[PDB]
């Protein structure tokens, strides 16, 4: 078995290897990459996502979110308080202000220490799930706006016909901006490109051990768990590496820098934080290997996880027994 210890693997495709997205995903899996739940892809040096990021300040963040924590430093939930709209230009200036700027630090280890020590005592702002793309239309390889859709994969594998069209989204982050422990909707893959700015640190649990994380989360957030078995789909819960180690949860960590892709694999739980102002782009995608994860994916039916109407047909086709209950929660 390839990659038995479930280490996060890093790939350096050549230009020729970068010309067929699904073929290269399959190659990474032939090397065991998916056993970690996350992989890093460094594009060939000749490739470029966009020629220049001039005028990115003109993008609108219609509903910036302030991430307010409750709990202890290593075990906390966050809720989002909505803020007034601001442009990326205004957001970047706020990120670099004295209140929000990255602190002096010796190296990544030091910064990660300061994050887990101090995150709960600040409430950073960020811009999430903004439909859009920053790839140049003439970037032809690994352009997240020109991938095959999840609907076309499902139609091809199952011979069904469904509505829906999935598109990429943008994220704007600052120091301490946080993504909570989750897997993707329907346990799909995701791909994330860091366009611009400071790094993003990721934590991941191997798919073969995701239920261990679920059981710990239920123990650590009892009230949250009671309302909904699938409450990690609410994207609210954080658990530090120190607490994971203390409870024997297997995980790994890696830092993504600008110009690098990260892929998450089906049922790979992930979480992380931003080092400073940055801009990323992400989309979900599917392969033939995903179909059996989609059929088994847990669902939130309590109401809290709102998800846009692409997901209806996925529940309807793959999980018809669960559909009426899921639909009631919507
Ligand atoms: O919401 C997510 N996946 O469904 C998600 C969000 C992030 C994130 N990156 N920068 N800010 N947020 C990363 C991984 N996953
Ligand atoms: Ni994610
Ligand atoms: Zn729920």
């Amino acid at each position: 078995a390839q990659n038995p210890n479930c280490n996060i693997m890093i790939f350096h495709p050549t230009k020729e290897e970068f010309n067929d997205f699904d073929k290269y995903i399959a190659y990474m899996e032939s090397q065991g990459a998916h056993r970690a739940g996350l992989a890093k892809i460094i594009p060939p040096k000749e490739w470029k996502a966009r020629e220049t990021y001039d005028n990115i300040s003109e993008i609108l963040i219609a509903t910036p979110l302030q991430q307010v924590a409750s709990g202890r430093a290593g075990v906390f939930t966050q809720y989002h308080k909505k803020k007034k709209a601001m442009t990326v230009g205004e957001y970047r200036h706020l990120a670099n202000s004295k209140k929000y700027q990255t602190p002096p630090h010796q190296n990544f280890e030091d910064l990660e220490r300061k994050y887990w020590k101090n995150r709960i005592y600040n409430s950073p702002i960020y811009g999430a799930d903004i439909s859009g793309s920053l790839f140049d239309e003439n970037t032809k390889q690994w352009n997240l706006g020109h991938l095959g859709t999840i609907q076309d994969l499902l139609e091809k594998e199952c011979g069904v016909v469904i509505e829906g069209v999935n598109t990429p989204y943008l994220y704007f982050g600052m120091w301490k901006t946080t993504f909570a422990w989750h897997t993707e909707d329907m346990d799909l893959y995701s791909i994330n490109y860091l366009h611009l700015g400071e790094p993003k640190t990721w934590y991941v649990v191997p798919p073969e051990h995701g239920q261990r994380l679920e059981r710990l989360a239920r123990e650590l957030f009892p009230g949250s768990s009671r309302g909904c078995g699938a409450f990690l789909r609410h994207k609210v819960a954080l658990i530090s590496p120190t607490v994971l180690k203390e409870n024997g949860i297997p995980f790994n960590r890696i830092t993504q820098e600008a110009g690098e892709f990260m892929v998450t694999f089906p049922y790979g739980y992930h979480a992380g934080f931003n080092h400073g102002f940055n801009c990323a782009e992400a989309i979900n995608f599917a392969t033939p290997r995903w179909i059996d994860y989609g059929k088994m994916a847990s669902q939130c039916s309590c109401g809290e996880a709102r998800v846009t109407f692409s997901m209806d047909a996925f529940v309807r086709i793959l999980q018809p027994e669960r559909y009426d209950l899921w639909k009631r929660g919507q």
